[PDB]
């Protein structure tokens, strides 16, 4: 805390505010955020700084003093929702989104593989450089230690062991925001949130969603809503786009794409990675 000189506040996060801050040693530009100590969280924490990939914000250090807990985090210049408000005005290249997209899915998968989940994607925990690179921030800190919108159905009906699947259906709901430049899901509440959700994919039932009706909030009294056609709500989107996104919300956790199939997925045969023009 007294090696760092705090330049700005990035926001204040679920589990603390984030700064910039400067190393008053190593002259390093970094992220340095102050964790609103359980021994458990110091262990899940320490296993977090080994997780080293490209499309994952780099947990350069931990520090656990005076019974504080401050982690630094490697920097990065903007924010996807940043960086959609700026582009609302002509949208996102559709190339560019393609690009996002198959670099988060590398960065889930990965993650997924060491069993290490997120649990609360949106776009303001995914960060961008002046290279074309996209990041997730917040990695696995759910575990070792309010938007709704891109929380997964079985989540918010009671599922307590929820699945790497909570990811790719939080993902897939950027993936259309990034298209349609609009929330797909904004509910401000939990019921809403559901309501908002069956109204366009249809109220589950059992056929499409084997036992659902046994979930710890179901209730027989939920309204029945008919399923609305992909074409209406992602517009623009053509028919591979569309294929990919209706297989990442899926209702069944288990009949959800998983990240390294979504990356084989016929949507990604001519992806580029172009650099994006941003304005710091
Ligand atoms: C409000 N958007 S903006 O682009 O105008 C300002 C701005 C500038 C930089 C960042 N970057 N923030 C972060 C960064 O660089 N590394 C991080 C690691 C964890 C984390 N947990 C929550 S944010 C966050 C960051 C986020 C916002």
């Amino acid at each position: 805390m007294e090696n760092f000189q705090k330049v700005e506040k990035i926001g204040e996060g679920t589990y603390g505010v984030v700064y910039k801050a400067r190393n008053k040693l190593t002259g390093e530009v970094v992220a340095l955020k102050k964790i609103r100590v359980p021994s458990t969280a110091i262990r899940e924490i320490s296993l977090l700084k080994e997780l080293n990939h490209p499309n994952i914000v780099k947990l350069l250090d931990v520090i656990h003093t005076e019974n504080k807990l401050y982690l630094v985090f490697e920097f990065l210049h903007q924010d996807l929702k940043k960086f959609m408000d700026a582009s609302a005005l002509t949208g996102i290249p559709l190339p560019l989104i393609k690009s996002y997209l198959f670099q988060l899915l590398q960065g889930l998968a990965f993650c997924h593989s060491h069993r290490v989940l997120h649990r609360d994607l949106k776009p303001q925990n995914l960060l961008i450089n002046t290279e074309g690179a996209i990041k997730l921030a917040d990695f696995g800190l759910a575990r070792a230690f309010v938007t709704l919108w891109y929380r997964a159905p079985e989540i918010l009906l009671g599922c307590k062991y929820y699945s790497t699947a909570v990811d790719i259906w939080s993902l897939g709901c950027i993936f259309a925001e990034m298209v349609t430049r609009r929330a797909l899901f904004p509910g401000d509440s939990e019921i809403d949130q559901l309501f908002r959700i069956f109204r366009t994919l249809g109220t589950p039932d059992e056929v499409v969603w084997p036992g659902v009706t046994s979930m710890p909030d179901y209730k027989p009294s939920f309204p029945k809503w008919a399923r609305q056609d992909f074409s209406k709500v992602v517009p623009p989107l053509d028919e591979d786009g569309r294929s990919l996104l209706s297989q990442m919300l899926h209702y069944d956790p288990n009949k959800r794409i998983s990240a390294k199939a979504a990356l084989a997925h016929p949507f990604f045969q001519d992806v580029t990675k172009p650099v994006p023009h941003l304005r710091l």
